[PDB]
């Protein structure tokens, strides 16, 4: 059956639906956080996209889009703030799509600044893998730490952070 | 025809079959080795996965999935084992699917602590990749260097593997 | 309508063609370039690929292929040849495809030499994510940073970039 078949390759298609999506962030010194800007794009794969800084979980349900990304503040990632070394990109998604979707990877890009010089520096990140059910927020815990302090010295804090997301899941 | 147009897009969908898939594992103190246990799951992409461990080639014929992975102590990594800095992590699968898949990438990530905290030292890995026909058994080599000696105190020794499995091929 | 069905199945898996290309390249010590060899080759997913020194964009478009990736000796990147730790691999790449294509990620991988060693130093790459239209040149501004000087003893300046290549674009 040619129906079938065709309900098998949309399932199929889905299951295929893969994005690294980039967030450029500012490790903001002496706070140990990476923070993001509210901002507002489309994925050929994931649809509609918006970053909301300080929402509710409440409030991120009432955005018109696919998928809602608000950071947060929580500590989720023990650090000692003057140091500079180690900054948390913690965030949470309001998933507002038929399906369960999978946030696994991140990675911590130093931008090349108008120098054409980039933190070149141990980089390490770390994060907890989150599936998100469909209308369910989920948090998604990260980090990176560095192997020099950070400085806004020559765009030395800024960065794309690329977070690997998947329909597929496990 | 669209009888040969749906022909192509289950080739073309099937192309697209992408997976990083996320094998929990301990490097070993004093073993130079990352250690997988026996596992079995469920990929939306790939099907059944099957960790297990101290398996023959034939053996893992035998097991009742899509892939079988068995890690190889074979040594295939120069390292020395009292200091700690490289682990390996080479593995064989048995692909038991209809299409040669292909192993083209390795991530070492840091697992995060009840703590919240997660070993930040430079952290390399370097792999072979390797495309295993149908039926075929095929051996990937990776291993990571770290820039501190890995201890288990605190969690020291966990991670979470990230290997790229797909069935494009070049 | 089957038809239109059809079609949208034909764009969305268009959109999910996702490739990381891997790419040997050999870090020329004194050079400040990461240096590739002539090829060509096929992806299932991206066809037909070749890689051409010395094109200027003008010859690039008179090759027979779905891509073809030049290398250049552009500088795009600041550095102190002599000190060889950071190298750059900065390509461009004509779009002889239907449609856009991005490049959005790169990740440098040591090669393992017949002694099973690899240079396991901090290891730190960054890039300039770039779309490219049909038919179109777009540049890759790309490049690594180690912690340690890079040497071809032992096969250390051996590499294997992997750049990430989507048709999925935001």
């Amino acid at each position: 059956t040619v129906t079938k078949t065709i309900e098998t390759h949309t399932d199929n298609i889905e299951t295929n639906m893969d994005e690294n999506l980039r967030i450029p962030v500012t490790a903001e010194v002496g706070s140990g956080y990476f923070k993001m800007t509210d901002v507002s794009f489309d994925s050929d794969t994931l649809g509609k996209i918006k970053i909301r800084n300080g929402k509710s979980d409440a409030q991120m349900k009432e955005e018109d889009a696919d998928l809602v990304i608000t950071p947060v503040e929580g500590r989720a990632l023990e650090v000692t703030v003057g140091q500079n070394l180690t900054f948390e990109g913690t965030f949470k998604v309001w998933n507002n799509t038929s399906r369960k979707i999978n946030i696994t990877g991140m990675q911590m890009v130093p931008k090349i600044n108008p120098s054409k010089a980039f933190v070149g520096s141990s980089n390490t990140s770390s994060f907890t893998p989150v599936s998100i059910d469909e209308d369910e927020v989920g948090t998604f815990v990260c980090g990176t730490t560095f192997g020099a302090p950070i400085a806004a010295t020559a765009g030395g804090n800024l960065f794309d952070m690329y977070v690997h997301v998947t329909y597929s899941g496990t």
